[PDB]
């Protein structure tokens, strides 16, 4: 466990964010990417314009984000970047449908995308549990996502690092399992039963959110599209990511080799050609039915679809040579 020294947290107590930002960073479409010294800053902003700048003591609110920072590894896809990426995207969503989601939720959320992929190593659950390794062991399933949730909590218990001690055992243990429950749904394969059932609930007329199973549910499906936000960005921004995306699944593949097995195309270097099909698919049958059944529960989150539909059309324009 890593822990952030005085300067670090102090120094972004100190951070104003830029005027010009404000404006933006409300927007769906907005990128991180230009401001990396401001992401921890603009954390703190989301935070503060979503639950109020009297929601957290400011001083362990900045210990908890830059030791959530240190705990994130310089790998090429699950760090910290991403880290900030799908907590902005959780804002955007939240700012668009925020009466539907009490304060506890908010708080909860916008830490859950923060913390949701903490400690990450690159590599997949399918991975840990073929060649154990304790961590399968531990969490036989869903695998990575319980560690994660395991590392949020770990950070919460250092010293003056605990955001939530404020609130009542009763609201404490509430946001822990608003928490840990979001943080365990972005394990990708719980999506595809999970987006199923949210469909059958919206086609039928059944769903409704004072229902906290149905509400579980559709918190999930937020967390799957915030967690996937990146095939929402400029094309770009998109192609870039996916080759850090594809620079872990490639080394992952190496030692499945490195150790005497042959992995997926997805997963081989010596595939590279089969990608843009690949991302495709993944488009087709993950990221735009996710979109879809979450601009269907939540109609403001529209743009979030359109902008994967046209990430889409560039996957289909590179496949067929243009
Ligand atoms: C099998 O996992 C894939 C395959 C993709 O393209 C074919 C993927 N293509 N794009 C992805 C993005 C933006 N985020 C993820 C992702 C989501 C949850 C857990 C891990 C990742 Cl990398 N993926 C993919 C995940
Ligand atoms: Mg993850
Ligand atoms: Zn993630």
């Amino acid at each position: 466990m890593s822990i952030c020294t005085s300067e670090e947290w102090q120094g972004l107590m100190q951070f104003t964010l830029p005027v010009r930002l404000c404006k933006e960073i409300e927007l769906f479409h907005f990128d991180i990417g230009p401001f990396e010294n401001m992401w921890p800053g603009i954390f703190v902003y989301m935070v503060h314009r979503s639950c109020g700048t009297s929601c957290f003591e400011l001083e362990k609110l900045c210990r908890f984000i830059m030791s959530v920072k240190k705990n994130y590894r310089r790998v090429p896809y699950h760090n910290w970047k991403h880290a900030v990426t799908v907590a902005h995207c959780m804002y955007a969503i939240l700012q668009n449908n925020h009466t539907l989601f009490t304060d506890l939720e908010r708080k909860g959320l916008l830490i859950a995308c923060l913390c949701h992929d903490l400690d990450h190593r690159g590599f997949s659950n399918s991975y840990l549990q073929k060649f154990d390794h304790p961590l399968a062991a531990l969490y036989s399933t869903s695998t990575m996502e319980q560690h994660h949730f395991s590392q949020t909590v770990s950070i919460l218990q250092l010293e003056g690092h605990n955001i939530f001690s404020t609130l009542s055992s009763s609201e404490y243990e509430q946001v822990l399992e608003i928490i840990r429950k979001a943080i365990i749904a972005t394990d990708l394969a719980l999506y595809f039963g999970n987006r199923k059932q949210l469909e059958e609930m919206y086609q039928t007329g059944s769903l409704n959110l004072n229902n906290q199973s149905h509400r579980d549910r559709v918190i999930g499906l937020m967390m799957t599209a915030c967690d996937l936000c990146s095939v929402t960005k400029l094309w770009p921004v998109t192609k870039l990511t996916a080759n850090d995306i594809y620079a872990e699944f490639w080394a992952e593949g190496d030692e499945m080799k490195k150790l005497g097995i042959q992995p997926i195309p997805m997963m081989d270097r010596d595939k590279k050609d089969e990608v843009p099909q690949g991302q495709l698919g993944f488009y087709n049958a993950v990221a735009i039915p996710c979109y879809t059944t979450l601009t269907q529960i939540l109609p403001p989150t529209e743009p979030l679809l359109k902008a994967c539909r046209d990430n889409l059309s560039q996957w289909e324009k590179v496949i067929r040579g243009e």
